[PDB]
């Protein structure tokens, strides 16, 4: 029997849950939604997390725990999941004929499988990438080399760039750029299964030295990009930045068409994208979820809560306008398939505030597909681990410690974080 009360909380900027309720109420008209809306971000995070760890809270939990634009960043989301505040979703997925995991990005969905239990469903994710205009790549003679760049190839371009351009930044923008380097390379130094890290290693020292040369070429602040009327595209046109990597906007099909159209406005040009230059001998391309849904372990109306949870995965929700504005890259494969088709055809030839847009070029779609289809794993990482890596890099960058002392400090804090 699908019905009864379902309690769920709404974060300040939430516009998707109202969609879910109408669809959920279209079927099962007996579901009684009790919505608690929040206007303060700190009151939402404080009340939700404290209630879950005290055995209370809403029946269905919608969270944005990473660092994208409208997120409520949670420091130890993975440890919170490991404490068991959410129930295992496998008994519901197994019993349900109507759901089939082949329709979704299974590599991303596996981020919700921790310690052998499907604790949550990631409805959207992000892949750290850097992008720019193609004509800017040809002006720097790296049009055909950034796709095969290593992190040391990028640092060596940054030193050569810093010696060439001494009044412009090489990268933008904000703190999201350096976090993107950590998002792409933390797996190289952290073994969650065995609860140990290898930050006190020659690889991480060279990793810090590589980031140090990259940052010396300049990363403009987020407060310098908002000053431009054309945002990062205008600053790219004026030469203030050359390569862009940011955490604010995951590259959903709309963002790709939006960036390509804006770049074509300032330059006949197209967007060029690439996965982040990574370290190591292995071929890891690591994504992380930005939006998750789960059921409270102490909910007395499960199965009804599971029915509400599934609507977040539907092609209709995942391809909606509200989902595009507030969530990351959708995990429903048909939604991505439908969205790319829309911006690759006549609907991609419209107007954007005003400028004339162009449909996505075949070249851009193939480069986009090579990245999302190239994701090798998707892991929910504790944001605190990423913060430890950054505060270790800042000690070396700010001349407070040597590279080997900063690698040893990160190894300490992370190893004792993994072991409680």
């Amino acid at each position: 029997v699908i019905g009864g009360k379902i309690v769920m909380y709404a974060a300040p900027g939430d516009n998707v849950q109202s969609e879910i309720r109408n669809i959920v109420r279209s079927k099962y008209p007996n579901v009684e939604f009790q919505v608690v809306s929040f206007n303060n971000a700190d009151e939402f995070k404080s009340r939700l997390l404290t209630e879950l760890m005290a055995g209370e809270g809403p029946d269905v939990i919608v969270l944005s725990p990473s660092t994208k634009k409208g997120s409520i960043t949670i420091e130890t989301m993975r440890k919170l999941v490991e404490s068991g505040v959410f129930c295992d979703l496998e008994p519901y997925i197994s019993k349900d004929e109507s759901i089939n995991l082949s329709e979704y990005n299974e590599t991303v969905l596996n981020s919700g499988v921790i310690n052998g239990k499907r604790y949550f469903i990631p409805i959207a994710y992000d892949v750290p990438i850097f992008w720019t205009a193609n004509s800017i790549l040809e002006e720097n003679n790296i049009k055909d080399e950034i796709a095969n760049w290593t992190l040391k190839d990028m640092a060596d371009f940054a030193v050569q760039f810093k010696e060439k351009n001494s009044d412009n930044y090489l990268f933008g923008y904000g703190d999201g750029f350096i976090r993107n380097i950590m998002y792409a390379n933390w797996r190289e130094f952290v073994d969650y299964e065995n609860k140990q890290a290898s930050f006190d290693s020659q690889e991480f020292v060279e990793f810090l030295e590589a980031i140090g040369a990259i940052e010396k070429a300049g990363i403009c602040d987020e407060k310098l990009i908002k000053e431009y009327t054309g945002m990062e595209f205008e600053a790219l046109k004026h030469g203030k930045i050359t390569l862009i990597s940011s955490t604010e906007y995951p590259i959903n099909p709309w963002e790709l068409w939006y960036r390509n159209s804006h770049i074509n406005y300032y330059f006949p040009d197209s967007i060029r994208l690439s996965k982040f230059p990574t370290f190591g001998d292995l071929g890891r391309i690591v994504a992380h979820p930005t939006d998750i849904v789960a059921i409270n372990k102490n909910s007395k109306n499960k199965a009804t809560a599971y029915e509400v949870l599934k609507v977040f995965l539907s092609k209709e929700i995942q391809s909606s306008q509200q989902f595009r504005d507030r969530m990351g890259i959708p995990v429903n494969d048909e939604a991505i398939r439908e969205l790319i088709e829309k911006y690759s055809g006549e609907e991609g030839k419209t107007t954007l505030p005003t400028m004339d847009t162009v449909p996505l070029p075949e070249s851009v779609v193939a480069e986009y597909n090579s990245i999302i289809n190239g994701v090798t794993e998707c892991v929910l990482v504790d944001e605190q681990i990423i913060d430890f890596m950054i505060e270790g890099f800042n000690e070396y960058k700010n001349g407070k410690m040597s590279a080997k002392d900063a690698a040893r400090m990160v190894q300490q804090k992370v190893n004792l974080f993994l072991n409680e």
